[PDB]
């Protein structure tokens, strides 16, 4: 009856941090870990991402845990084809394409596919949408970091010659204090924000590369670019956290009164944050199946309820 | 297009808010205000509340204003077999009840009740159970203002010799900061928030009207208190308003890491943000009837989505 059987797909840094953190779910049990790799660090069972079919039978939710940059758009239609999915997909620009092709093949499988969940998109995105709702009469601003993201740190490393590879979001704070006194209009993310690249690679290869990193589509175009080429050793010892935040910042008048709504998240680890949002909405995904629903949806298509592990009447006597 | 024909019962600071904010919908006409009162200060036609039933087909929805205290538990379940209702009822301890009377009603008549909206009962509500969803093991605390606490500012002027008073409530610096780390699982509520006096009264009275505040059981003792004494002009013109707010701080640890969530509200007119949060889910209440729901929900229960004016597919393709 109970117990929601999960496995998850690509084992980076999000999927070390979701099977550390299924562990803390009184509902699931990990069936194993999908990866393109033979020979992985832990006593879960791997499988070949080749042999998913085989085990359609035996896994309700698939995590998908790989790179969005290059293998989310062409994988994720994929396994939407054996079971209810979960991903943290972050092209904005990419999202209403990705839905639709998800929605497709979750439809024809009778699963339920939950898109580009996480914090930003996720978190940040039901944010959004609540403050502006609320407050018809508004003005709104997302801002990044300081931090590593993970969508930007995949993305270099594809880039062939990179031996290593992070990015740092770097916020403007000054433009975040403007936001909260709301006199930041028509200011964009693009402007707020700056992007430090760190990465290892031959000398050789350095005009090449930088060159890819400054034209990259979505991830780096239109945006303040800084690339610095270290030292192996310096990487090792001074780039190895995942820190990373935001906030996002809405003020409203309603006619001579002004509020203002602030999301603020001050993540230790990202990968863990991302991972434990991911883990929840593939409870929702599960549910909505369970309820007589298919097809993809995004964040702001699931009522707040299914995440929780409480049953609705618990969470209606405590917390509302 | 269609647009959503609502009406307002009960005309008090939340009525009159709700009204002038209705004219910044795209998609909301006032049909009139149902009041007990005969002769409003308004523009907009008033009607008995006991004829309610001559024009339930004139209305989509009825935006319950009147005091939680005594009217809302005896007199929302009777309007709910009108038409649609929305409330911003805010007895925590009596939510469940009022869910499963307003069901019944709103079962019968084939209509959608949005019970408990607005922001503590409402938006606080939303962000609780997100951020404890997400975050396995977690603290979580709510903070209150700085904001005008009725309750208290009653209490300020019943006692002898005050002539005009009011208190705010005031989240405590050190506490909010203890909260960020984890670190306010052994605070009381009494820690949790300072209480700032502002009264008006004649100088020879201000040395026994401080002690019965400071001495004033179940109020003030035990709180860290701050008392002034004020000029009656300074009174009416610097502390006539409403505002409010609130802290909603939660954190969880992913193995040696730290997270924090917090959600903030600052509010220039409580009733203005709580009118502008009970006319979202009045939106979301009509939408909910077209796709042939019915009975009662509380705001754990709508999708993100349904509260907005926008097309699902604009919000899709620009805020996720
Ligand atoms: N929406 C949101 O708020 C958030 C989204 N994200 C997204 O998370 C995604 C994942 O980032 P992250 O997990 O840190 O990236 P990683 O590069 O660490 O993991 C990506 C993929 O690379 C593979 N691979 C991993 N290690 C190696 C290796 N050592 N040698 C060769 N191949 C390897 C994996 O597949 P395999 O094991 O099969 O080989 C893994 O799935 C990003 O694309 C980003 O968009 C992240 C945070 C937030
Ligand atoms: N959930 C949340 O976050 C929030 C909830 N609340 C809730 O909303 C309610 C707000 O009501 P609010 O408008 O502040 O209170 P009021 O006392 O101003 O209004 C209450 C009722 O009294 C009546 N009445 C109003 N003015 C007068 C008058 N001058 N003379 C005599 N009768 C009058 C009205 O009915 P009629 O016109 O029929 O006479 C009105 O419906 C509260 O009860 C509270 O529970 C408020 C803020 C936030
Ligand atoms: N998508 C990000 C999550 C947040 C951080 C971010 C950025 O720094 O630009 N954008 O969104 C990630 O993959 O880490």
């Amino acid at each position: 009856m109970t117990n929601i059987r999960v496995a998850i797909v690509g084992y980076g840094n999000l999927g070390r941090s979701v099977e550390k953190l299924i562990a803390k779910q009184p509902d699931m049990d990990l069936v194993g870990i999908f990866s393109r790799r033979a020979t992985l660090d832990t006593k879960t069972p791997v499988f070949d991402v080749a042999d998913v079919d085989k085990h359609a039978d035996d896994v309700d939710v698939l995590f998908l845990c790989m790179g969005s940059a290059t293998d989310i758009p062409e994988q994720a239609p994929k396994f939407a084809q054996f079971a209810c999915t979960v991903d943290t997909y972050d092209n904005h620009r990419d999202i209403p394409r990705h839905r639709q092709v998800m929605n497709e093949a979750a439809t024809a499988a009778g699963n339920v596919a939950l898109v580009s969940t996480g914090w930003d998109p996720g978190m940040f995105s039901i944010n959004r949408v609540y403050a502006a709702a609320v407050l018809a009469e508004h003005q709104q601003h997302t801002f990044w970091g300081p931090g590593l993201s993970q969508g930007h740190s995949d993305a270099l490393r594809r880039i062939p010659g990179v031996q290593k590879a992070v990015q740092y979001t770097l916020p403007s704070e000054d433009a975040l204090e403007k936001a909260r006194r709301g006199e930041a209009g028509d200011l964009t993310g693009k402007q707020t924000h700056k992007r430090q690249c760190f990465v290892v690679a031959d000398a050789a290869d350095h005009e090449r590369i930088e060159n890819d990193i400054r034209t990259m589509p979505d991830y780096f175009v239109g945006y303040e670019v800084e690339v610095n080429f270290i030292d192996e050793a310096t990487f090792d010892s001074e780039h190895t956290g995942m820190p990373h935040g935001g906030h996002v910042i809405t003020t409203g008048d309603t006619g001579g009164f002004n509020h203002t709504v602030e999301y603020i998240l001050k993540l230790d680890r990202n990968p863990d944050f991302t991972a434990s949002s991911q883990i929840a909405f593939g409870r929702a995904a599960h549910r909505m199946k369970q309820q007589g629903q298919s097809g993809a949806f995004t964040v702001l298509e699931v009522a707040p309820y299914l995440l929780s592990p409480e049953n609705l009447d618990d969470l209606i006597a405590r917390d509302v």
